């Protein structure tokens, strides 16, 4: 039972946190949590624990490459990434249960560093 109190508080809270229907423009960015911290700037939400993982799991990804250093902007479109964010984001916060998440949470000692702060409201 360990977790159950939070992971239930915090799934219950994320899912009611609508998607933004409106956009901004094209937002430049150099890695996945960079666009990330733009994002919440700007629309001013949270993203969810394991939309926070999986792009710092896809910034991860890019080490260790052959190639010369290159903006991330220049392989994948600011709105395509943008609008990648809000999908993944979606299906995180409408479909996994909060058993699922203190499963997690209980094996992963950094979680709490993949959760955001209160925003404003």
């Amino acid at each position: 039972g360990s977790l159950l109190r939070r992971a239930e508080m915090y799934q219950d809270y994320m899912k009611q946190v609508p998607i933004p229907t409106n956009r901004g423009s094209l937002i430049p960015f150099t890695s996945w949590v960079g666009l990330s911290i733009s994002m919440k700037q700007l629309y001013g939400q949270p993203l969810h624990y394991l939309t926070n993982v999986l792009l710092q799991r896809w910034d991860q990804s890019r080490f260790g490459t052959d190639s010369e250093e290159q903006r991330l902007d220049s392989i994948i479109h600011p709105t395509k990434a943008e609008a990648t964010i809000w999908l993944v984001e979606e299906i995180h916060r409408l479909t996994p249960s909060h058993l699922h998440m203190a499963l997690l949470w209980r094996s992963d000692p950094m979680y709490h560093s993949f959760i955001d702060p209160i925003f404003p409201e």
